[PDB]
């Protein structure tokens, strides 16, 4: 419950990018840079903290436990305004530091920009729902920075960690209990060109140190450590950190490489091993050449040395000849193999053969070849094993299988090998570290061209992966001499860290029948060590050497998959009910990443069945696909020209007829023959069939341990295929049709207060967008309700259920063909829509293309592996798009979500899944040069793409529109679901950040993450739990996209928006009640709910016939308000039943453009509902609340006279004018003080302690003792609050009434004082207008709110007495 007070300051530190403690060159410092950073101070800024060395510009580290507060006492000592902005849920509008359009008063604008040489005070509060609190890591990490200028105030060196932790861990010194260290690492890129002192800089630093000049950080050996890896850069960078020789554990995944994208952070743990130096490598092929790393030296502290189990429990020893005698060679390589079916013209007759005498016959291509003999006298296989081809030398490592790597360099250059996540033994280095010790304890890394060598490491059962990880981990191994040059030469393999899966010393696996190796390498011959043996030596046209030319240079860029370019001419055939296991990885001198769409099936991923994998550069991943379909399919990547339409691997999934191995070309080894016949899978040894590795007779010691001991103790067609699926079908009628569409919705009267913003692009653009119609015969559409206001460009949400069956009658209506393609779903090739080779005549090709003005009816089947796993969640998002040309279609607008929810989620609202809010958002940047309707020579510049506005034709949209995206409205403290998707703009990884909010995952039931990184292809379902009302801001915190256009001001409102908007009270005067048609004589100024008299309903003139037309009454508000319901009522004089039954509602913010859609609205199908009898107050609710100035209702069907009385239910503007609790009872009577509890001597007592609005009983107001202009009513709010508005009233006693008429307001500070309320733009006090009638209310507003907890009300001029019932509308500030 403590308060983490913190003193910070910002000063201009002259900072070179390296440290040096000398003199001669340390006065004349040749290189330097101006910088502004964060430096912590002792209280009152007298002294200054030590500022440990390893943190160069990384500012002070803030921290807290769940429950405490933070009072950062900022003080800007630099010469430009600055601020501080953390990440999470805490900040109210005066402690967030960001200055955007949120409609706040000049009081809460001070935190946004602190002038140079001025103080402030930042206060936060770590709630119970912003911390981990469960199986999350012991405690998380967030980055705090400057929000005044997200680009000029970061590269100037303004950043710092914010390390919030879990209740019960953090000590007083700011260090965890069990952990022995608290390290923080800032991988960053400080572009000094976009900085305060704009000088060019090629800086790829870490903490402010370049090329690895950071001083060595060191710890002891065999202890537990805690990491905190930040990362931040203006541009969209990527940091694939790698810990050499060690293993980490983030997110319960025993990973050996942590990936961070810009403006993100994470925490992780590891236990250090024996001593010896190490390196923190950055795997990204760009952060390598640049040069950035650290050093991990390990000391030897004389405290304790552990002694644990060495042998594998004395039974699973497995000590035999299962070592590996690998080597290197330079054999001939055919990228397209010898005489394939699908020949290629480029690589054959221009790059291998002597046809037109290009090179010769030979490629000098190195590869790790595997000899099975020790003496290196024979390869293991010269031909192939019927299904491998180039399945690499498989290195399967498990507990003590005598894994010895014998190595015989037989090449013409120094080479080596280097695995991943494999600690070395000091007998042989197995790494190219600098300090290779002397001849005594030697550690050799390279091998000269002709030598031999011997490595040594056999893993034991001491680093088994977590159960949440995959079955068989996969890791590469390559030549560590020069990575980019050696891998290009062709040195790479797979190192498989499986589990205790050995049944025999041959090493077969279980739980995965068939396995296939697939890596995505890209051999850049221009960076190979045999280009000279390609053009220089072996050649016949070197006459004028082809080089430095776009043709020749890019022609030898051979991006392949397992080397072989053309095709696996044997498509990967399979059986049914099998569980194939795949191993994925990728290398190549290229920064970008890949995503591998898996057409047709899906694979388990942490018990979720995802269908797209984003594999990162130079680190692998393993999946498991199941055979539950029949037909041909694909495995494709889709990023851009060289890889999208190229990387494909066709593979069957079939059997015919029994199991397909009686007369066919897939004879496996069961062999599905007569059951009485012999083959593999039936190898009965002496004892019995496969049980284990045979050992002692019984060896009673057959207990499996826990790992580490628990120690410390007309084409109107329909669907046709739904015959055997036997489904609970659900029908939809989509279409596709052109439309005009311009992203900029703020100039569409959203936030266009300006009048001179010159449009820098085209006015609008012609897209093609999905729609939703009502039946098989079209032209009867379904308009987008209030729910679908934020969809923007996405089609209709196609919802479903587990084990359902979907029928979709797509019907193209555009100029070129289109189609559909689901994801993670089940269908047939005649229900796929993808364009490639099939297994039938153009009968299965009926869906592959939907010609214009026609229609096809797909049949999709959502099975068990297509539903939302991870019981912590409810619905599972997905996507569908026009997959005829998947790159130019999605960039045209044809994209939509496809949700799948569990069994039970659907209400009697057409049975479409409902019962929990959900916003769907597709973060994507739209390119107009990749669409179909891209008129090339636009009217700005025809030569280049608007050379006058270069690259102005790419729009960073947030789900359609830009800067506006209206429709995002949530309550306070309500669980809303979010389906964030990203498949359009691939190479741009996005990180989603809501202001003042903390997201959440499920499955493992707990994950906060602060902000989430959207991987291009992932489908993420999260939960929000909105925090506080006001105008917040949704964006992506990559500073060069937040300013580019990805920022939407979503809205949190109050959680009690149920207050009358003035109809019954009297706020809404009768000067603004209109009517088109009328009912007799009953003036509409008398349409007030619960109004008595003789005429109490709506009319102006006489009707004489009213049953068919739809008259209307129009209420005005004079300001934009919220409306969350309506309170209907019936009228009569003595004998008119006269009630309305059905009635719809319109609304408008301009009185001209009306949106009549809340009657037959979203939750409704095509109707609304109303009253049931005479005066019995009946009310309805607008589930998505509406917000408009004018509102107009129209009754259709009533009882013999369509009358009504209406009363509205809304809230306010800033969005926190909630009842402070007077009438609610949330305030007790001990927060009200005044002068006299005025009593008579022949009657009652006049209580200034019952000033409740609309509370009834005895004298329930404050008639002061004696009349004078010097009484008052003082309210002690018990904590400083923002007092927004006031409502006065009048009182009486059964007789002549009297009431206040005009009052002034004296208020206080935190303490006891009283000061007048001088009008902002005046020189004297402000005067208010009190009541005018007895019971009617009057609302008075404050131009700036009164931020206090003392407030006095001065009755200045009144009517014959002081008397009022009072209610303040305030806000719970902190």
């Amino acid at each position: 419950a403590q308060l983490r007070q913190f003193y910070v300051a910002a000063q201009g530190i002259s900072w070179s990018y390296r440290p040096e403690p000398t003199n001669s060159s340390l006065n004349l410092s040749v290189t330097s840079f101006k910088k502004i950073v964060y430096r912590e101070y002792e209280p009152y800024f007298k002294k200054e903290k030590p500022q440990s060395t390893i943190s160069g510009l990384l500012g002070p580290t803030l921290y807290a436990e769940v429950g405490d507060i933070i009072k950062v006492h900022f003080k800007n000592k630099a010469d430009k305004p600055l601020s501080i902005h953390p990440q999470g849920i805490r900040y109210s509008k005066l402690s967030e530091g960001a200055s955007y359009l949120d409609h706040t008063f000049p009081a809460e604008k001070m935190d946004d920009a602190v002038a140079p040489g001025r103080e402030y005070t930042y206060e936060w509060s770590i709630s119970e729902d912003s911390g981990p609190t469960h199986d999350d890591p012991p405690c998380l990490t967030h980055i705090y920075y400057s929000h005044e200028n997200l680009i000029e105030d970061f590269n100037s060196g303004l950043i710092g960690p914010l390390l919030i932790c879990k209740k019960g861990t953090l000590t007083e010194g700011g260090t965890q209990k069990t952990f022995d260290k608290q390290i923080v690492l800032l991988f960053a890129v400080f572009d000094e060109s976009k900085s305060w002192s704009q000088s060019s800089s090629l800086m790829y630093t870490v903490n402010g140190y370049v090329n690895g000049t950071m001083p060595d950080i060191t710890v002891c050996a065999h202890d537990h450590i805690s990491w905190h890896l930040l990362g931040m850069s203006s541009g969209p960078e990527l940091f694939s950190i790698h810990f050499n020789g060690q293993v980490l554990e983030q997110n319960h995944h025993k990973v050996s490489a942590i990936t961070l994208v810009s403006a993100t952070s994470t925490t992780a743990n590891m236990t250090v091993g024996p001593e010896g130096k190490w390196i923190i490598s950055s795997l990204t092929p760009k952060h390598l050449q640049a040069g950035m790393q650290a050093y991990i030296d390990i000391k030897n502290c004389p405290k304790k040395t552990r002694n644990l189990k060495k042998i594998t429990r004395e039974q699973r020893r497995h000590m035999k000849r299962w070592e590996y005698f690998i080597a290197a060679e330079e054999v001939i390589w055919d990228y397209a193999p010898v005489i394939p079916a699908n020949m290629d013209k480029k690589y054959r007759s221009q790059h291998l053969d002597n046809f037109s005498n290009q090179i010769g016959k030979h490629y000098k291509k190195v590869m790790y070849t595997q000899y099975e003999d020790e003496s290196f006298t024979k390869h293991t296989v010269n031909p192939n094993m019927k299904e491998d081809g180039i399945l690499g030398p498989i290195i399967r490592a498990q507990v003590r299988d005598t894994l010895k790597i014998v190595f015989k360099n037989m090449a013409s250059r120094p080479y080596s090998i280097y695995p991943h996540g494999v600690t070395f033994s000091p007998y042989e280095d197995e790494v190219n570290s600098s300090f290779t010790s002397g001849r005594n304890n030697t550690m050799i890394r390279a091998v000269q061209p002709g030598e031999t060598y011997t490595y040594k490491w056999n893993i034991l059962e001491f680093d088994e992966p977590t159960e949440n990880d995959a079955q068989c981990l996969t890791r590469p191994y390559y030549s560590d001499v020069d990575i980019m040059r050696d891998i290009a030469s062709g040195l790479i393999g797979l190192l498989l860290i499986c589990k205790s899966r050995s049944l025999d010393r041959r090493g077969i696996q279980r739980a995965a029948d068939i396995e296939q190796q697939a890596v995505f390498a890209v051999f850049d011959e221009n960076k190979s060590w045999y280009l000279e043996d390609n053009i220089n030596k072996f050649c016949e046209n070197p006459d004028e050497v082809k080089r430095d030319d776009p043709k020749f240079y890019e022609s030898n860029i051979m991006s392949t998959i397992n080397g072989y370019v053309p095709e696996s001419i044997t498509t990967l055939g399979f059986c049914f009910d099998d569980t194939v296991q795949w191993h994925f990885c990728s290398v190549g001198t290229q920064n970008e990443i890949l995503t591998i769409h898996f057409t047709g099936h899906s694979f388990i991923y942490g018990k979720r069945h995802e269908d797209t994998l984003t594999l990162f550069p130079m680190r692998g991943e393993s999946v498991t696909v199941t055979m539950d379909n029949v037909g041909t399919w694909m495995l494709t990547s889709m990023n851009s020209s060289p890889r999208s339409k190229k990387l494909r691997l066709k593979f069957r999934d079939v059997k015919c007829i029994p199991d397909d191995d009686e007369d066919s070309y897939e004879i496996f080894e069961p062999p599905e023959s007569t059951v009485m016949a012999t083959r593999k899978m039936h190898d009965r040894l002496e004892p019995e069939d496969e049980e284990s590795d045979a050992d002692y007779d019984y060896q009673n010691r057959l207990a499996a341990a826990l790992g580490i001991r628990s120690f410390r103790n007309p084409d109107n067609i329909a669907a046709w295929y739904l015959r055997s699926n036997n489904g609970n079908r659900r029908n939809y009628y989509i279409a596709a049709e052109e439309i005009s569409w311009d992203y900029s919705e703020f100039v569409q009267r959203e936030t266009d207060i300006e009048d001179s913003d010159d449009i820098p692009e085209d006015t609008t653009y012609k897209k093609v967008v999905f729609r939703k119609y009502l039946d098989s015969t079209f032209t009867k559409r379904d308009p987008r309700g209030e729910y679908e206001e934020h969809l923007g460009i996405l089609g209709p949400i196609i919802r479903a259920e587990v084990d359902d069956v979907i029928q979709v009658r797509f019907k193209n209506l555009a100029s070129r063909p289109y189609s559909l393609h689901a994801h993670g779903l089940s269908y047939e090739k005649s229900s796929e829509g993808k364009t490639y080779e099939d297994d039938s005549p153009e009968w299965f090709k009926e869906d592959n293309a939907v010609q214009p003005n026609s229609s096809y009816t797909y049949v999709w089947h959502a099975t068990e592996r297509s539903g939302p796993e991870s019981p912590g969640s409810a619905c599972r998002a997905w996507a569908y798009y026009s997959a005829v040309n998947p790159e130019k279609d999605i960039h045209s607008g044809l994209i939509g979500p496809l949700l799948i929810c569990q069994k039970g989620i659907l209400h009697k609202d057409s049975n479409m899944p409902m019962d929990m809010r959900e916003f769907v958002l597709l973060f994507m940047t739209f390119d107009e040069k990749k669409s179909w309707y891209y008129e090339k020579k636009s009217r700005s510049s025809w030569r280049l793409t608007s050379s006058e506005m270069k690259k102005s034709h790419e729009f960073h949209a947030i789900n359609g529109m830009i800067y506006s995206l209206p429709g995002l409205k949530m309550y306070e403290q309500e669980w809303v679901r979010l389906h964030l998707l990203n498949i359009g703009g691939s190479q741009d990884i996005h990180v989603v950040h809501f202001h003042g909010q903390t997201l959440l995952e499920n499955g493992n039931k707990q994950h906060q993450l602060g902000v989430w990184p959207l991987l291009p292809g992932s489908f993420k379902t999260l939960e929000m739990k909105a925090s506080k009302p006001g105008w917040w801001l949704l964006n992506t915190e990559v500073g060069e996209n937040q300013r580019a256009g990805m920022q939407t001001p979503f809205l949190i409102m109050d959680r009690d928006c149920r207050m009358p908007m003035g109809l019954s009270t009297g706020i809404i005067s009768d000067s603004q009640i209109k009517a088109s048609e009328f009912l007799g004589y009953w003036e509409p100024r008398l349409a007030r709910l619960n109004n008595g008299g003789s005429y109490n309903a709506w009319s102006v003139e006489k009707l004489a016939a009213e049953f068919a037309s739809k008259p209307w009454i129009q209420v005005d508000m004079q300001k934009e308000v919220i409306i969350t319901g309506i309170q209907t009522q019936g009228a009569k004089h003595y004998l008119k039943s006269c009630y309305t039954t059905e009635f719809y509602v319109a609304y408008s913010s301009n009185q001209i453009n009306w949106q009549i859609f809340k009657g037959n609205s979203t939750r409704n199908v095509m109707y609304f509902n109303g009253n049931s009898d005479a005066s019995t107050i009946k009310e309805n609710q607008f589930d998505p609340p509406i917000v408009a100035r004018y509102i107009r209702i129209s009754p259709t069907r009533a009882y013999n006279r369509p009358t009504l009385r209406l009363e509205l239910q809304g809230c306010e503007v800033n969005g926190c004018s909630t009842p402070l609790g007077m009438e609610n009872g949330k305030i007790e009577n001990k927060q009200i003080t005044a002068s006299s509890f005025k009593k008579s001597w022949w009657g009652d007592y006049w209580e200034p302690f019952r000033a409740r609005l609309n509370a009834q009983g005895r004298v329930n107001a404050w008639q002061a003792k004696a009349n004078n202009n010097k009484q008052w009513l003082e309210i002690d709010l018990l904590k400083i609050k923002k007092i927004t508005a006031i409502i006065t009233q009048g009182c009486k006693s059964l007789s002549s009434e009297m009431y206040v008429k005009s009052y002034t307001i004296h208020y206080s500070e935190q303490g006891v004082e009283w000061k007048p309320y001088r009008l902002k733009s005046s020189m004297v006090d402000k005067i208010f207008e009190g009541n005018t009638n007895t019971k009617g209310h009057v609302k008075n507003f404050f131009n700036p709110p009164i931020i206090s907890r003392f407030i006095r009300v001065i009755p200045k001029t009144w009517n014959q007495s002081i008397a009022l019932r009072l209610e303040l509308f305030g806000c719970d500030i902190y």
